[PDB]
């Protein structure tokens, strides 16, 4: 990988299962790549829902990413963090993509079936999505893009734009590819009916209260769970030690969940630390935005530039 | 009639069907709306069409389109007149109009349907492009759109999506209205078949050669006629209303009546060809008047997606 385009959700709700996930694999992204990983947190996707996303708070959502994100790992004076309609060069890119895109390609997308379907209006943001994302990748000449198993669809679309793209109009865009996390843990929900996610109850979030966390680690389910987490947050040695001796007398439930909890809390204390220290100087991160916006700003004009002139437009 | 947007195609082809229906009455909004009097020369519409579009020749057609407009009466003095591409914003608008537009109006659209019903590829860009066409239409705040009879759709899409805007995050777009040309000639082809149409090869163009002119009114058919049609464009009635007379009874013939016809027909367009031949000369107005009208409307524009921005909620850069 050269060059790596991360994007990221806009929301302040984040949990140990992204922390533990995709946020690791994003800070060793910033430690190979530096200022060439690049991080976009996407606000024109709440648009998408017209209207059950809120107006009102897209703002404070979209700053909150930037500032738990900051606070779990993301480096600014390391990495290249923006907002995505701070660049508005890739939505003219978007346009372009779109007439290169066969509508059989979008409403055949999975995401697009199952969502179209949960729905008594097909608003067309929930079809062109796909497109605006390939476009946010190409703008930027991104060869590498980490995503979940299940969002590798859209990056099989924004190859195929490259190949017909490069062809009509000559080599100009790469062919990303999906960087995937498979020694990454699958992080299951406070309750084993599934994997930890917004959408569902079953998280714990980076910032969530204490007394909270506490809570959820007691009302945790039997086989076993409770282990799982432990494995995440302590030395393999206490670990298995705890393991052999939970079969008796020895260490029973309760005490396994404290040492859980202590764990836990100890492994966020550096990232409750940063968001308080940032909630304290809000202009850190609108500072970091801005510096992150120039860098990708400078970049995307260099392509929309090459676009134009390749797809024949007219030059003032 | 406040702001008028007009829609000019990507090409240098413009025929007496153009020009006496259309070109005229864009003159008249020019004269009544001095530089509210919005013109965009289209050249995005020409990707819809991917693999058969020209890359290596739109930007020469795209500047051909305003010299050609230019020449036939458009006046960079008293208008604004624009290339859609110099003003990108419009696309960014594009995608917010996308995501509060329901699937069903789109594959509904007269003009997408009609194309979906040949074994030709569906680009989204043809499904979509009638959303672009309202974000032109929005971004400069255009009140009015000249338009002919089977392209009213569009506007009706875009009334629509400002009446969603507004009501969702507070009034900021008016509601376009169409601007039918009921007053302008229905331009029949040389073959007397079907209207002058660009596509069906059967025109007579502004700055057509005039030898070839000649020809095609040397076989203009007449059954035992399109040729006191263009007559009646070109003459006075006076002239007109004798030469009828006479032409009914076996007076004056055919070829009499086609150099008429040509005389009154090139001394029409004599203006506008002096006018290209001044503009090929000094290509540097065109790309000036060009250069003019887009500072124009994007200093426009950029008002209109500010005022978006916030509307919608984003955080802004600052």
């Amino acid at each position: 990988m050269k060059r790596v385009l991360s994007g990221i959700q806009p929301s302040g709700e984040i949990h140990i299962g992204n922390y533990l996930g995709a946020i690791k694999q994003w800070v060793a992204i910033g430690e190979k790549l530096g200022r060439d990983a690049f991080f976009c947190i996407v606000d024109y996707h709440a648009l998408t829902n017209p209207l059950a996303y809120d107006p009102s708070t897209l703002a404070q959502r979209t700053f909150e990413a930037a500032l738990v994100n900051i606070a779990a790992g993301l480096d600014p004076e390391k990495v290249t963090l923006f907002v995505q309609s701070h660049v508005p060069e890739h939505t003219e890119l978007s346009w372009v993509f779109t007439t290169l895109t066969p509508l059989g390609d979008l409403t055949r997308m999975t995401q697009f079936k199952d969502k179209a379907s949960k729905q008594e209006t097909v608003w067309s943001g929930l079809l062109m999505y796909p497109v605006l994302q390939a476009a946010d990748i190409l703008i930027y000449k991104a060869d590498t893009v980490p995503v979940g198993e299940d969002q590798v669809q859209h990056i099989e679309l924004t190859r195929e734009i490259a190949r017909r793209f490069n062809h009509l109009f000559g080599e100009t865009f790469p062919e990303p590819q999906a960087l995937l996390n498979p020694e990454a843990p699958r992080v299951p929900g406070i309750d084993g009916k599934a994997k930890m996610s917004k959408s569902l109850g079953n998280t714990i979030g980076l910032l969530e209260p204490e007394e909270s966390i506490w809570q959820k680690i007691q009302h945790l389910p039997d086989d076993t769970i409770l282990f799982t987490y432990l494995s995440y947050f302590a030395p393999k040695d206490l670990v298995e030690a705890l393991k052999e001796e939970y079969r008796k007398a020895g260490v029973g439930t309760y005490v396994v969940k404290r040492i859980l909890f202590d764990h836990l809390m100890e492994a966020l204390r550096p990232i409750r630390e940063r968001a308080e220290a940032l909630k304290k100087d809000p202009d850190y991160v609108m500072d970091a935005l801005l510096e992150g916006a120039k860098r990708a700003r400078a970049v995307a004009q260099a392509t929309m530039e090459e676009v134009r002139e390749k797809v024949g437009l007219l030059l003032p």
